[PDB]
RNA sequence: GUUUUCGGAACUGAGGCCAUGAUUAAGAGGGACGGCCGGGGGCAUUCGUAUUGCGCCGCUAGAGGUGAAAUUCUUGGACCGG
């Protein structure tokens, strides 16, 4: 819990992987390599109902938690990496995607580079669901 | 008896002559040739993320899924990140 960098000199960076599906939200702050994580709180560990694990509010107080946890450990700036469910499944981020990084911005954390890292397949396997779709 | 001119039948050589004999080249067709063209076909080769699984590392208690849930996965470490 000791960041040897001087604060007013410059900023200590981290990176949070925002994974917003349509059934849950993930806020995963890791180091610049990603091999070593700092905090990871989901939207489902903040609300006592499955149906709103991905609600934008459930991600708003899941990002205020990780930002509070990412503060004293010594990180001030964050690179953002949005990610939808990807693969052959959906490509647009879920509802709790925007209310997440807006919360941690309002929580006093600096922002670096923002990027979509959705796992876009070159040419997918057969997507789940019949030929006639989800009728 | 015979040979022929004699009329007929057949063959065989040299001619002479013909205005000496081949319509056109289909906004029909075939074929050739020319430079191209094309997710045409075949065989071989190469690349791409993704998905699933496994190994290791990190941190963790939920993760999945739905109209809402449950079956299912999970401190024997799932999901998430490398």
């Amino acid at each position: 819990s000791l960041g040897p960098q001087v604060a007013e000199g410059e900023n200590v960076f981290g990176v949070c992987h925002i994974f917003a599906s349509f059934n849950d939200t993930f806020v995963h702050v890791t180091d610049l390599s990603g091999k070593e994580t700092i905090c990871r709180v989901t939207g489902g560990m903040k609300v006592k109902a499955d149906r709103d694990e991905s609600s934008p509010y459930a991600a708003m107080l899941a990002a205020q938690d990780v930002a509070q946890r990412c503060k004293e450990l010594g990180i001030t700036a964050l690179h953002i990496k949005l990610r939808a469910t990807g693969g052959n499944r959906t490509k647009t981020p879920g509802p709790g995607a925007q209310s997440a990084l807006r919360a941690l911005a309002r929580s006093g954390m600096k922002i670096g580079r923002i990027e979509d890292v959705t796992p876009i397949p070159s040419d997918s396997t057969r997507r789940k669901g019949g030929r006639r779709g989800r009728r």
